[PDB]
């Protein structure tokens, strides 16, 4: 039996490309999970709570999903390399141009995990395409998600009226189009 | 065992100045109190129920605070002096401009607070000290808590429609970001 | 009533070196925290299970600590400025090791409230030590918590049937003295 | 409607080659299975009866997944071919040594399945692939599993004392990193 990188036994070697490629997926998601904090303050500088409260658990969402991956590395017996983060965007003139950068980065987020796919697929890593396709699976139902949030503070066009209402909703929970 | 100036048994003896300024913080309380019975009573008078409630429970909480000091000096052995009462102000043009009054009234007890506390630690009054942090400890989420209402009525930007939607938030007991 | 840096009415103004000083210990609760990811994922590596789930928790509480102080920002009317954030450390020889740079890293968290706690009574900014208390009374028992657990593993003494002993401790939830 | 080799109803047509690739698999699944079974046998004649626990319940597990490949043709309406079955090994030296064999048989089981889903692939059967992807999932987790229970037993660098108190581990049911 061989030993992998981090030295746990190694069922299958693992391409360095490929595992660097999943080392800086990681990166992003803890990336989103800080600029989802920043988000969160954003929201509760202005008083919209319900939009800090979603924020807020969209940011430990994506430390979770971080951590996943972290655990991914592990099971394959690779190596975690943690890497300096860097600060988030912390600065919008409107909420509807920060859900903007939300929606932006929830898909970005994807973006990043379909190039780890290809990376995977080109290699015939299939464990790794495997793995992947539930998160990608659960991208889209955020993409939605991030998509219906958007538009439906678009819709309000600036009105405080209207954007307390949705304030409302997504402090009650109500934050997917069900 | 000496009495102290109340009659009681004084476990230690507590500077004049520091008395005085306690006595005085007694009737800041109190008037924070009739304060908030005033706000509330403009607030019904136009209807909006949800705020006449807030106040009609801050008038009843900041009295409590008012109690919880006099039950302080019966423990130190000190006299009461419970003092006359000021009218509160009564008429605003605005709930916006009532609400910046109300977010200043909490500021100002706490800076009275602080200013015992202060006078505490001058003459080593520990017990004083020690008393009144869980207190500044709850004014600091009482000013966050009326930044958050001030500021929520500022985004409304006067819209009786916004305004009837946050009278509705304080009915049902939605009062803090949390 | 006058509006503070992050635009929400201001209680009471901070001193900027003050402000820089706790913006500073957010990055130290968020640096902790990824060190407890990285010593996390350095137990699991060597299937030390009940070290690994152990450092997975701690590595969430540093962070719900660092967002408490974010929002004591937001309740001061302060504004945030999340850091870009180092990598932490990866690698060591030993467990043995490892506990000792997470004590010194929980030491060192607590060095650092001190130090804003010190600059505060420098202020009279008492809204800020009162805030601090009870968190640096946490600290004490978080430190007698690592204590325990540095010292029961190397007492140890490097005994591998010692460390499983202890490894289960700590799956069992075992992690203090009681 | 045309009739496939078993004789139901055949939806889509498998390339011979994939059929006896599935065949040989369910083979290997069938192996793993007497492998574990005698696994137990040799931890329990050595006292070992967590082990013994444990390795009976994954040869039952290893027999369930033959099954499930059998059904899986059976929808496919292709023949099945069960085969002579090898004698599994069944003498090591060591509990190290057994665990070695163990994980690799986990990851030679796997192997075993990206080797049919190539094939799929290959023929552009959509349903095996599909088919596949989750028991691929679940592979990876087994090979987390094998390489910490191969990993503490290595840890325990035949200490009898070590090896007892993994074993009772395994009795409880503490079985992963968890
Ligand atoms: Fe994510
Ligand atoms: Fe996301
Ligand atoms: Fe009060
Ligand atoms: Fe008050
Ligand atoms: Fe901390
Ligand atoms: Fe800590
Ligand atoms: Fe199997
Ligand atoms: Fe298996």
């Amino acid at each position: 039996v061989a030993q992998g990188p981090n030295g746990r036994a190694l069922a299958e070697s693992m391409n360095p490309d490929l595992l660097s490629a999943i080392q800086q997926h990681i990166s992003i998601e803890r990336y989103a999970s800080v600029t989802y904090l920043a988000m969160s303050i954003w929201c509760a500088e202005r008083e919209l709570a319900g939009f800090y409260q979603f924020f807020d658990g969209e940011a430990k969402d994506e430390q979770s999903h971080a951590v996943h991956f972290t655990q991914y590395l592990i099971a394959r017996s690779q190596s975690n390399d943690l890497q300096t983060l860097d600060a988030p965007r912390q600065n919008w003139d409107s909420l509807a141009s920060l859900m903007a950068t939300a929606f932006q980065m929830e898909a970005d987020t994807t973006s990043s995990i379909q190039s780890v796919y290809a990376l995977a697929e080109r290699n015939s890593d299939t464990r790794t395409t495997v793995f992947l396709a539930p998160l990608i699976e659960a991208q889209i139902q955020s993409e939605d998600q991030f998509a219906y949030l958007l538009g439906r503070v678009k819709f309000a066009n600036g009105d405080p009226t209207a954007l307390l209402v949705i304030d409302n909703e997504l402090r009650a929970g109500q934050t997917q189009r069900g």
